[PDB]
């Protein structure tokens, strides 16, 4: 009666079986998610409250930005492949949303450079099939869970947070409902 279904979260018609512990969806072009990451750290509250051995994935997609979006999707899985998405995502959240100067793949690989990844090494990860099925990885967990919006987390496959019934006046308090319903969830 505390955390009541339709309230801080709705259950799937249809739970996703093999799915990670906790999925999160995001899109570089999406406002809220830029609130969620940049602002509000999220991700971040929601790892540190996590029990010991539940682990956080985070995807990308593709319905949002066109082009770009798929261009991004694609270097998402090339910051997974090589380890550096806690370099990128601050850069590419900003490219895209705060100077806007993020206008096509050859910009998106310059903010690789810039954090430090060599061009070759980039280039051979961009064109690589591991990061073919990276990319084939997150649509299809997008697809499992009939993804329409963003940005969303699921718990255990079955589970879905509603942000919509939490209160906004202190972010603090608001991130630590989310953080606090999300372990409840795991551990449900």
């Amino acid at each position: 009666a505390q955390y009541e279904d339709g309230k801080q979260y709705t259950t799937l018609e249809k739970p996703v079986a093999g799915a990670p512990q906790v999925l999160e969806f995001f899109s570089f072009f999406c406002p809220y998610c830029y609130q969620f990451e940049e602002v509000l750290h999220i991700s971040d509250n929601v790892k540190k409250k996590l029990p010991e051995g539940v682990k956080m994935t985070k995807y990308h997609v593709n319905f949002m930005g066109g082009d770009l979006g798929k261009d991004l999707t694609q270097a998402w899985a090339v910051a997974m492949a090589l380890g550096v998405e806690d370099k990128v995502t601050v850069p590419l959240f900003e490219g895209v949303q705060k100077t806007q100067t993020i206008r096509s793949a050859s910009d998106i690989r310059d903010v690789f450079i810039n954090a430090g990844i060599k061009g070759e090494e980039y280039d051979a990860a961009w064109n690589s099939f591991v990061v073919k099925s990276l990319v084939a990885q997150q649509e299809k967990a997008a697809a499992d869970v009939q993804l329409r919006g963003v940005p969303a987390m699921f718990v255990n496959g079955k589970y879905q947070l509603n942000p919509q019934g939490m209160d906004t006046s202190n972010m603090d308090v608001f991130v630590q409902q989310y953080a606090d319903t999300v372990k409840y969830l795991s551990e449900k």
